[PDB]
RNA sequence: GGAAAUUAGGUGCGCUUGGCGUUUUAGUACUCUGGAAACAGAAUCUACUAAAACAAGGCAAAAUGCCGUGUU
DNA sequence: CTACCCAAGCCAAGCGCACCTAATTTCC
DNA sequence: TTGGGTAG
C-alpha cells in the first residue's frame, strides 16, 4: 500500500519502520546491527604499520653501519664484542685509544638510539611532565660542558640505570659526540673522510614526511610533484583542472580584482570602479603597499572612506583587503623590473616554493626555470615563509576570467554564471539504486560513514521489497561516538544526582513530601533564583510546594513556531501573567500595556542572570531576548531549521543525496530529517516505557514513532507550512495558540498500534575480513612443573598502585604461584611481613611506600639489595598458543604468544555427533589477488578433532552468523575453546548481559554453547539486511577468500 | 542553499621520527657454597647494561629497500 | 557441563593535503 | 568484549 518510512539512524544501528500513509497503521519495523566504525580500529592499523618501519629501518641503519665496519676491516664474524659496556667505551673513545672491538661496539650503540631532531630548537619551562619537549630542555642544561656518553655514564654510576623517560636527547647532540669520538679515534685506525662522512650520515639522517617510503610502497610516491598533485584537489569549475597554488600571483589579483569590483562608491560618477581606476589601484596602492588600508584606496580614487562600502570586513571591524603575496615577497628582495613585472614567473616561483618542502629542493627547481633570477636571489626566494595551500580554483579557470574582472564590475560568481559555468556535480540518472560510493566524499566521520551506508543499503531493500514510499523522516544520533556517548550519560546521570539530591534536601527541611512531584517546577525555581520572570516578583518556595497550581511552567517561544520542548524553552511564572502574555514573545508581552514591567527591567535582569556560575542556558537567554518578530516567516523558517529539523552537515549530505537521486530519476518522494529533540518530546507524551530495557527493538519502535511523526505533519492543515519546510518545496493556516499545540501532537491513545506491535525482525551484520588481529602482542616466558606440565609465566607489575590488590589475592589463595616463593625465599618472607601488616589496605606495598616513601627491596645482609619492581608467577597451563621460541637462540625455556584469534568454525557431523574445525586467523594466508586457507593445517586440525572422512560438512560459522543450537537461534560471537569445542554466542533481539539483568540474574553474562555427544541439532541461519529470516546449504568448506 | 576570498577552530587520510614496553641470552650485582684473599662453583629469584626477536609470516637483494591488525 | 577465573602494548613530536564549523563582503 | 583456562 502507500507507506511512510521511518529511519533511525545510530552510531551502532539503523532502525526503519513502515507505516500506513492513510491508515497509520504499521506494516514492518526493524533494526539492521553493526559494529561501530570508530576511528581507533583504523589508527591501530596505522599505528602498527608505522611502528613496523621504524623497527625495520632501525635494523636497516645498524646493518648498514655494520656493513660499514666489515668493509673498513674494523669487524669480522670472528671479532667478539660481549663484555664491552658501550658507556665505557663511548666516553673512553672522546680522549684516548680503543680496540677495534671496542671502537665499533661503542659506534654501533650509537647507531641504535639516535634522538630527535625537530623537538631541539624550542626550549619549554619544566611543568615537570614527561614531556619530550621538557625533557630536552633539562637534557641540554644538563649536557653545557658534557657529551651525551658522559652524562649517560655518570647517571649509570651515581643511579645505576641509563635507560628511560631521561634517555631523550636531541640527535645533534648525538652527532657532536660521535664527531669528536671520530677526531679523537681518526689517528688510531685507518680512515678516510668518506667514513667519516657515511656515519654520521647514517646516524642523523631520516627520511621527510614528503618524501617517504622506499620503491615498493603503495603509500608511496616517485616524487615530490606526484606527491603533491595526489593530494591537492581539483577547480570547481574545472575537475579535470588541478587547483592552483594559493598565492600564485595571478590567483592573488584574481582576489583583488573581486574585491574592487564588490566595492560600491557614492559619488557623481559610476558607483562601480573603471577599469582604469582598477589599474591605478593596483598599481599605486596594491602593488606598493602590502596590506592595503581603505584610505589608500580612497585616496588613490579621491573620495572620502565614507564613500566607500561593500568591502570585507574582520572581526575588529578593520577593511581587510587582498594581499600580493608573491609580488612583495620577491619585491623585498628584488625590485628589477625584469622579474616582478613578469606575472607568468611570479606565478611559477609561487608553485614552487608551495610544492616543495625545504630550501634547497627549492632551489634546484628554481634554477631548473631558467629564469632572469640572480642566484643570490634563488636561495634568498628559498627561505620564504607561509607557501602551503591551494586556491579552489585552477589557474585555467583563474586566468579565463581574469580580463573580464578587469574590464567589467561583475565579480567571479556572476562572470562564472555568465559564462554558463556550473560547479561539478555528480548524475545519478544511470544509477539503478541509491548509491553508497558518494558516501566518503561528502562525511568527516569514519562512524557515520558506516551508518550511512547501512542505512543507504537498508532504503535500497527497503524499496525493493516494498515499493517507493511517498514518504522518508530520518532522524540521526547526537552523539558523534560511542565515547561522546558515554560522556552525555554521565552528564545526565550527575544531574540526576544533584536534582535527586535536591529533592531530598526539601523533603528534609520542609517535611512537604510534594516536591518529588514538582521537580521540574522546582529547578527551574532555583536557576530563576526564586523569582518569576516576567513580573519580577518572588516565588515564595513554601507557597510553590503548597500551590503550585498558581505558576505556571510557560514556554518562552510559543511552540507553535519554536517547536522546542525543552527545559531551554521553558520557565517558571506565576499563572497571571503567562494568561496575560498568550502567544507571543516576552519582548512582544513585555512591550504591551498588560504587562507589570517594562522589556528594559527585564533584559537587565537576565542578563545578569545569564552571567556567572550556576547562570541561565545560553539558549534561555537568546530565547528571552528575542526581538524579532514571530509572525515574519523568515524567523518561522529559522525556528524550524533549529529545532524542528536537522541542519547539520551529515545529516544535509545524506539528505542531498536522497533528494538528488529521486528528482533525477523522476521519483516523487518526499523526504525530510527531524530534531531528535523533539522526537523524545512525542516518545514522553505519548507514555512510551521510560526504562528502555527491551533490547533492540527500541530502535525500531523509534522509528515507527519517527514515521508516525512524518503522518501527523501531512495530516493538518495548520502543520502544512512547517512540512513544506521539512520537505524543503518552495513556496495560510497555523497552530495559534499553547492548547492547539498540544492537541495535534499529544496523542497518547493514537499510537496504541505502535506499542502493541510485535513482529520485529533483526539483522546483525557479519564479520568475513581475512587478516584482521592474528594473536595478542604479550611475550610470555614458560616453566616446567616437577608434573611435566609447561606453564605460563606472568608478571605483576605496578605494585605500588593505589587500586592494586593482584599481590594481596594472590599470596593469600597461591604464595606458591611466586617463584620468589621457591627461589630467594628470604625476599618472600620480607615481602609477607609488608602483606601481613596492611592487610586491611587494598594494596600493602601502596601503603608502605606512601609511608616510608621507599619500595620493598631484595633481601641483602648488607641492606644494599635492588628495589623489586616486578614480580614472576606461575600462571594457567600451557595449552593453545603460538611457539616463537625459534627466535630466541639458546632459550632454555618455550617462549610463546597466546589468544590465536579465530576466524571462523566449520562444524560436521560425524557418526551422528557433532563436531568442528577452528579455523585461525594464523590459517588464512594471503596471495597477490586472494586469501586462502592452508590445507595442511586444516587437514590438521580434521585429525585432531578425529573428525574422520565419512563426517559431512555441515555448515561454516562466521562472527555473528545466525546458528540454531537444539532448537534455539543464536548469533555466533566466535570459537571460545578449540580443545573443549565451547563456542561463544549471543542473543539475537538483545545482548545476553540486558537480558540478565531484566531477570535480576546474577549468573555470568556469557552463553557458552558445547558442541559435543549431547548436541541434537545444528542449523546455519541468516537474514537479508531487514532481519528476514532464511535457512542455508552447502557441500564443501570455502578455503578460497577473495581480498 | 550555492560561488570566491580573510581569520580562528575542528575532523580525517597519509607520511616521518622519538623514548618506553614484553622476551631470550650474556655479563654484573644480589642470594648460596668454599676460601685468608684472589677466585671458582651453584642458583636464574630480583635488578641494571648490552646484543637480538616482537602481530604468524611474505618479498627483496648494498637499498634514506618493501608488505602484513582499516574500509568495502 | 555450570559457574567461575584471568588478562589483553604505550605515550610524546613533526608534516602534507582533503573536508567541516563560526564570523565578514559581494552575487546567484 | 573476548580467547581460554579452572574448580567442581
Ligand atoms: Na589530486
Ligand atoms: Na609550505
Ligand atoms: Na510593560
Ligand atoms: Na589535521
Amino acid at each position: 500500500r502507500n507507506y511512510i518510512l521511518g529511519l533511525d539512524i545510530g552510531i551502532t544501528s539503523v532502525g526503519y519502520g513502515i507505516i500506513d500513509y492513510e491508515t497509520r497503521d504499521v506494516i514492518d519495523a526493524g533494526v539492521r546491527l553493526f559494529k561501530e566504525a570508530n576511528v581507533e580500529n583504523n589508527e591501530g592499523r596505522r599505528s602498527k604499520r608505522g611502528a613496523r618501519r621504524l623497527k625495520r629501518r632501525r635494523r636497516h641503519r645498524i646493518q648498514r653501519v655494520k656493513k660499514l665496519l666489515f668493509d673498513y676491516n674494523l669487524l669480522t664474524d670472528h671479532s667478539e664484542l660481549s663484555g664491552i659496556n658501550p658507556y665505557e667505551a663511548r666516553v673512553k673513545g672522546l680522549s684516548q685509544k680503543l680496540s677495534e672491538e671496542e671502537f665499533s661496539a661503542a659506534l654501533l650503540h650509537l647507531a641504535k638510539r639516535r634522538g630527535v631532531h625537530n623537538v631541539n630548537e624550542v626550549e619549554e619551562d619544566t611543568g615537570n611532565e614527561l614531556s619530550t619537549k621538557e625533557q630536552i630542555s633539562r637534557n641540554s642544561k644538563a649536557l653545557e660542558e658534557k657529551y651525551v656518553a658522559e652524562l649517560q655514564l655518570e647517571r649509570l654510576k651515581k643511579d645505576g640505570e641509563v635507560r628511560g623517560s631521561i634517555n631523550r636527547f636531541k640527535t645533534s647532540d648525538y652527532v657532536k659526540e660521535a664527531k669528536q669520538l671520530l677526531k679523537v679515534q681518526k689517528a688510531y685506525h685507518q680512515l678516510d673522510q668518506s667514513f667519516i662522512d657515511t656515519y654520521i650520515d647514517l646516524l642523523e639522517t631520516r627520511r621527510t614526511y614528503y618524501e617517504g617510503p622506499g620503491e615498493g610502497s603503495p603509500f608511496g610516491w616517485k616524487d615530490i610533484k606526484e606527491w603533491y598533485e595526489m593530494l591537492m584537489g581539483h577547480c570547481t569549475y574545472f575537475p579535470e583542472e588541478l587547483r592552483s597554488v594559493k598565492y600564485a600571483y595571478n590567483a592573488d589579483l584574481y582576489n583583488a580584482l573581486n574585491d574592487l569590483n564588490n566595492l560600491v562608491i557614492t559619488r557623481d560618477e559610476n558607483e562601480k570602479l573603471e577599469y582604469y581606476e582598477k589599474f591605478q589601484i593596483i598599481e599605486n596602492v596594491f602593488k606598493q603597499k602590502k596590506k592595503p588600508t581603505l584610505k589608500q584606496i580612497a585616496k588613490e580614487i579621491l573620495v572620502n572612506e565614507e564613500d566607500i562600502k561593500g568591502y570585507r570586513v574582520t572581526s575588529t571591524g578593520k577593511p581587510e583587503f587582498t594581499n600580493l603575496k608573491v609580488y612583495h615577497d620577491i619585491k623585498d628582495i628584488t625590485a628589477r623590473k625584469e622579474i616582478i613585472e613578469n606575472a607568468e614567473l611570479l606565478d611559477q616561483i609561487a608553485k614552487i616554493l608551495t610544492i616543495y618542502q625545504s630550501s634547497e629542493d627549492i632551489q634546484e627547481e628554481l634554477t631548473n626555470l631558467n629564469s632572469e633570477l640572480t642566484q643570490e636571489e634563488i636561495e634568498q626566494i628559498s627561505n620564504l615563509k607561509g607557501y602551503t595551500g591551494t586556491h579552489n580554483l585552477s589557474l585555467k579557470a583563474i586566468n579565463l576570467i581574469l580580463d573580464e574582472l578587469w574590464h567589467t564590475n561583475d565579480n567571479q560568481i556572476a562572470i562564472f554564471n555568465r559564462l554558463k559555468l556550473v560547479p561539478k556535480k555528480v548524475d545519478l540518472s544511470q544509477q539503478k539504486e541509491i548509491p553508497t560510493t558518494l558516501v566518503d566524499d561528502f562525511i568527516l566521520s569514519p562512524v557515520v560513514k558506516r551508518s550511512f551506508i547501512q542505512s543507504i543499503k537498508v532504503i535500497n531493500a527497503i524499496i525493493k521489497k516494498y515499493g517507493l514510499p511517498n514518504d522518508i523522516i530520518i532522524e540521526l544520533a547526537r552523539e558523534k561516538n560511542s565515547k561522546d556517548a558515554q560522556k552525555m550519560i554521565n552528564e545526565m546521570q550527575k544531574r540526576n544526582r544533584q536534582t535527586n539530591e535536591r529533592i531530598e534536601e526539601i523533603i528534609r527541611t520542609t517535611g512537604k513530601e510534594n516536591a518529588k512531584y514538582l521537580i521540574e517546577k522546582i529547578k527551574l525555581h532555583d536557576m530563576q533564583e526564586g523569582k518569576c520572570l516576567y513580573s519580577l516578583e518572588a516565588i515564595p518556595l513554601e507557597d510553590l510546594l503548597n500551590n503550585p497550581f498558581n505558576y505556571e511552567v510557560d514556554h518562552i517561544i510559543p511552540r507553535s513556531v519554536s517547536f522546542d520542548n525543552s527545559f531551554n524553552n521553558k520557565v517558571l511564572v506565576k499563572q497571571e501573567e503567562a494568561s496575560k502574555k498568550g502567544n507571543r514573545t516576552p519582548f512582544q508581552y513585555l512591550s504591551s500595556s498588560d504587562s507589570k514591567i517594562s522589556y528594559e527591567t527585564f533584559k537587565k535582569h537576565i542578563l545578569n542572570l545569564a552571567k556567572g556560575k550556576g547562570r541561565i542556558s545560553k539558549t534561555k537567554k537568546e530565547y528571552l531576548l528575542e526581538e524579532r518578530d514571530i509572525n515574519r516567516f523568515s524567523v518561522q523558517k529559522d525556528f524550524i531549521n533549529r529545532n524542528l529539523v536537522d541542519t547539520r552537515y551529515a545529516t544535509r549530505g545524506l539528505m542531498n543525496l536522497l533528494r538528488s537521486y529521486f528528482r533525477v530519476n523522476n521519483l516523487d518522494v518526499k523526504v525530510k530529517s527531524i530534531n531528535g529533540g523533539f522526537t523524545s518530546f512525542l516518545r514522553r507524551k505519548w507514555k512510551f516505557k521510560k526504562e528502555r530495557n527491551k533490547g533492540y527493538k527500541h530502535h525500531a519502535e523509534d522509528a515507527l514513532i519517527i514515521a508516525n511523526a512524518d503522518f501527523i505533519f501531512k495530516e493538518w492543515k495548520k502543520l502544512d507550512k512547517a512540512k513544506k519546510v521539512m520537505e524543503n518545496q518552495m513556496f495560510m493556516p497555523e497552530i495559534e495558540t499553547e492548547q492547539e499545540y498540544k492537541e495535534i501532537f499529544i496523542t497518547p491513545h493514537q499510537i496504541k498500534h505502535i506499542k502493541d506491535f510485535k513482529d520485529y525482525k533483526y539483522s546483525h551484520r557479519v564479520d568475513k575480513k581475512p587478516n584482521r588481529e592474528l594473536i595478542n602482542d604479550t611475550l610470555y616466558s614458560t616453566r616446567k612443573d616437577d608434573k611435566g606440565n609447561t606453564l605460563i609465566v606472568n608478571n605483576l607489575n605496578g605494585l605500588y598502585d593505589k587500586d592494586n590488590d593482584k599481590l594481596k589475592k594472590l599470596i593469600n589463595k597461591s604464595p606458591e604461584k611466586l617463584l620468589m616463593y621457591h627461589h630467594d625465599p628470604q625476599t618472600y618472607q620480607k615481602l609477607k611481613l609488608i602483606m601481613e601488616q596492611y592487610g586491611d589496605e587494598k594494596n600493602p606495598l601502596y601503603k608502605y611506600y606512601e609511608e616510608t616513601g621507599n619500595y620493598l627491596t631484595k633481601y641483602s645482609k648488607k641492606d644494599n639489595g635492588p628495589v623489586i619492581k616486578k614480580i614472576k608467577y606461575y600462571g594457567n597451563k600451557l595449552n593453545a598458543h603460538l611457539d616463537i621460541t625459534d627466535d630466541y637462540p639458546n632459550s632454555r625455556n618455550k617462549v610463546v604468544k597466546l589468544s590465536l584469534k579465530p576466524y571462523r568454525f566449520d562444524v560436521y557431523l560425524d557418526n551422528g555427533v557433532y563436531k568442528f574445525v577452528t579455523v585461525k586467523n594464523l590459517d588464512v594466508i594471503k596471495k597477490e589477488n586472494y586469501y586462502e586457507v592452508n590445507s595442511k593445517a586444516y587437514e590438521e586440525a580434521k585429525k585432531l578433532k578425529k573428525i574422520s572422512n565419512q563426517a559431512e560438512f555441515i555448515a561454516s560459522f562466521y562472527n555473528n552468523d545466525l546458528i540454531k543450537i537444539n532448537g534455539e537461534l543464536y548469533r555466533v560471537i566466535g570459537v571460545n575453546n578449540d580443545l573443549l569445542n565451547r563456542i561463544e554466542v549471543n542473543m539475537i533481539d538483545i545482548t545476553y548481559r540486558e537480558y540478565l539483568e531484566n531477570m535480576n540474574d546474577k549468573r555470568p553474562p556469557r552463553i557458552i554453547k558445547t558442541i559435543a555427544s549431547k548436541t541434537q541439532s545444528i542449523k546455519k541461519y541468516s537474514t537479508d539486511i531487514l532481519g528476514n529470516l532464511y535457512e542455508v546449504k552447502s557441500k564443501k568448506h570455502p578455503q578460497i577468500i577473495k581480498k
